[PDB]
């Protein structure tokens, strides 16, 4: 079917006022619009999340605390609502792929905010999907460990979380080692792929394809939630991984072959123009459309200078991922997946 694109000018204007990502939502939407990708998609207005929908995960006391600390409660309800709307379109069979580039706030816990995440829209989207889909696979390709999502579903074998992230001393949130596998009946239903700085497209895709192939066979998912934070992209202030959207695009294309109901989320990404270049290219991957290298003129054309191209170039830095450590990591995951049925 035609992909669902979660959008309204009110939703974009609200997300533009977010702290460390000013005007990022407008930049992403206007680049997608400049490439005429919105014409190939079903524009769906996001509904604002009600107190009850947010309370499917968050405590009433924390939600009430969020109201008192606010305009953060309104941003939270709007983003959580946009993710719930994408899950609803998927539930209703309106589409096979539903996109909310302004979501993916993966660090937020039941009764505590963290890492700039005040509400876990991903958890809220997974819960709505569980209304029709028996098993959900959450895949997190953001530079950071999706700890809030993993923690939310740590006890259950009904939702499997897979996170590929930088895992190094003093690197936030500090969690997600290969030995972190969930608890109780959910033991071995949490997968963590610790990665070092300087990773490039080919090695990242080989790691990701290798884990997902094993995960898909052991878990047999009925729906997917995919978090695609652009903070892994070369040139990001995070200054860790050395990826391009071509590498992430391959992970995305591999997952799309499953032909399962897929909920697409954004995430981190502080180089604003590179984030928009990434998510625009990725929207082209979903639509199976190849984009012209030249950025078309639009409201934010000047932000793409001095090359004005969609392609991203890796930086001059070493790949700190030793081939023997990667195989030790993959072998340990294969050992864990022997307990997944
Ligand atoms: N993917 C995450 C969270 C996210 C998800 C969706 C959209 C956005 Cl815009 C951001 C991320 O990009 N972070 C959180 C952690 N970071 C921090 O500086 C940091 C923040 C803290 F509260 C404490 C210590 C820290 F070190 C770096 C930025
Ligand atoms: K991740
Ligand atoms: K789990
Ligand atoms: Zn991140």
């Amino acid at each position: 079917l035609v992909p669902v694109y979660i959008y309204s000018p009110e939703y974009v204007s609200m997300c533009d006022s977010l702290a460390k990502i000013p005007k990022r939502a407008s930049m992403v939407h206007s680049l997608i619009e400049a490439y005429a990708l919105h014409k190939q998609m079903r524009i769906v207005k996001p509904k604002v999340a009600s107190m009850e929908e947010m309370a499917t995960f968050h405590t009433d006391a924390y939600l009430q605390h969020l109201q008192k600390v606010s305009g953060i409660f309104d941003y939270a309800a709007a983003i959580g609502g946009a993710t719930i709307t994408a899950a609803q379109c998927l539930i209703d069979g309106m589409c096979k792929v539903a996109i909310n580039w302004s979501g993916g706030w993966h660090h937020a816990k039941k009764d505590e905010a963290s890492g700039f995440c005040y509400l876990n829209d991903a958890v809220l989207g997974i819960l709505r999907l569980r209304r029709k889909f028996e098993r959900i696979l959450y895949v997190d390709l953001d530079l950071h460990h999706g700890d809030g999502v993993e923690d939310a579903f740590s006890f259950t074998s009904k939702v499997m979380t897979v996170s590929l992230h930088k895992f190094s001393p003093g690197f936030f949130p500090g969690t997600g080692d290969v030995s972190d596998v969930g608890l109780g009946k959910g033991r071995y239903y949490s997968v963590n792929v610790p990665i070092q700085d300087g990773i490039q497209d080919e090695k990242y895709y080989q790691i990701c394809e290798s884990v997902l192939k094993e995960v898909y066979q052991a878990f047999n998912p009925k729906a997917v939630v995919l978090q695609l934070g652009a903070d892994t992209i070369a040139g990001d202030p995070m200054c860790s991984f050395n990826m391009t959207p071509v590498g992430i695009g391959k992970c995305l294309k591999y997952i799309l072959q499953w032909q399962l109901a897929t909920l697409i989320l954004g995430g981190g990404g502080y180089n604003l123009a590179n984030t928009a270049r990434c998510w625009t290219y990725l929207t082209g991957v979903i639509l199976g459309k190849t984009l012209s290298s030249e950025i078309p003129d639009h409201e934010f054309f000047t932000a793409y200078g001095p090359d004005y191209v969609l392609e991203i170039t890796p930086s001059c830095r070493p790949d700190r991922n030793e081939p023997h450590r990667i195989q030790q990591i993959l072998n340990y995951i294969k050992g864990n997946l022997k307990h997944v049925v």
